[PDB]
């Protein structure tokens, strides 16, 4: 839920683990 992965995904995909994309940034939780 929360942008503390230090990733954008603007393209629509995260590459740090445990992240993923609430266009357009990486989100944990």
């Amino acid at each position: 839920g929360l942008p503390v992965c230090g990733e954008t995904c603007v393209g629509g995909t995260c590459n740090t683990p445990g992240c993923t994309c609430s266009w357009p940034a990486c989100t944990r939780n």
